[PDB]
């Protein structure tokens, strides 16, 4: 089996994207931030705290002939940006884009924070990192990728995602008339459950190539991209005005700015993300400061391969029994 769905940006800034997932029976189609930084799938619904919610759409279990319970099963997810959602969980059947999973867990919200009530345009997350991240209790549960896994043509999903613009995620084939020349794959290390892998270097606009080892990890549920203080610094310095602000909590730059490129390794293979993709626009409307999407991750503890990279490529998510990632240009 394979699956193909169309996953289209939040707002003008392709701060997240939301792809829609039918759930249960009949059918509730939900827009769901896929997110390959985390395994829960996890959606609004008729349980979540009435405060709480606030336009999105919800998943009502009663109304689906196939749902059930998962008795005694609790689920509790924390972040890396502070956001949080819990809950209790239920098996239903789940559909993307024509492939089908049946018994999926289905992780149903009480309680989320602020952010995900403010976003009315995300129905809930559906993770794509390994399975072993998965919040549920005591009985962990698999995500929608593990569980098509076998039924797939071949074990793999590809993230497309688009520059203010519609893109693709696909299930079980890889889509060769989507990108140009060829895939490099990179190993992959599934010790802390990320699609975590080693970049070969970066280059900033047309100055030379920095051959560095970058271990980071592939997140599209990440806007940004986050990485080491040093690399960050030697992009900014190329763009005249920009600064990092602690009291806006991070690099930004004139508005009236001409951003250059950003090149990033993958084995001997190069992506470009162009200057345009790094402008995040204003830090608050009407300013002439602008927020700037190459960020340093020495706060975080790990670097992040986020939407401003992963959008520049056509990225290969091989869940083979020894996993692996794959970038091409497009």
């Amino acid at each position: 089996s394979t699956g193909s769905a169309t996953t289209t940006p939040i707002d003008s800034l392709d701060d997240a994207y939301i792809t829609p997932v039918q759930i249960g029976t009949p059918a509730q189609t939900l827009n769901l931030d896929f997110d390959t930084g985390s395994s829960d799938l996890w959606v609004f619904s008729s349980e979540t705290t009435a405060s709480e919610v606030d336009g999105q759409t919800i998943y009502t279990p009663s109304k689906s002939t196939t749902a059930k319970l998962l008795s005694g099963a609790t689920w509790s997810i924390s972040y890396g940006d502070g956001s949080s959602s819990s809950g209790d969980v239920y098996t239903d059947t789940v559909s993307v884009g024509g492939l089908t999973v049946t018994g999926q867990a289905v992780e149903s919200a009480k309680k989320v924070s602020s952010s995900f009530t403010e976003d009315s345009t995300i129905d809930g997350l559906l993770g794509l990192a390994f399975s072993t991240l998965n919040t549920v209790s005591p009985t962990q549960q698999k995500t929608f990728f593990d569980n098509a896994k076998a039924s797939l043509d071949s074990p793999v999903f590809t993230a497309d995602l688009g520059y203010h613009a519609p893109g693709t995620y696909n299930f079980g084939f890889i889509d060769t008339t989507a990108y140009t020349g060829s895939i490099t794959y990179t190993a992959v290390s599934t010790k802390q459950g990320f699609w975590e892998w080693t970049s070969t270097g970066y280059a900033v606009g047309s100055g030379t190539f920095k051959s560095t080892s970058i271990d980071g990890i592939a997140d599209t549920g990440t806007t940004l991209l986050y990485l080491p203080a040093t690399v960050v610094s030697a992009y900014w310095a190329q763009v005249s005005g920009a600064k990092s602000s602690s009291s806006v909590g991070g690099y930004v730059f004139p508005c009236s700015a001409t951003l250059p490129s950003f090149t990033f390794g993958v084995g001997s293979a190069r992506i470009v993300i162009p200057g345009d993709y790094i402008d995040f626009g204003p830090i608050s409307t009407g300013s002439s400061s602008c927020f700037g999407g190459i960020q340093s991750s020495a706060g975080i503890g790990i670097n992040i391969f986020g939407d401003v990279a992963l959008k520049a490529a056509f990225v290969v998510f091989n869940g083979a029994t020894t996993p692996t990632l794959g970038f091409a240009s497009k």
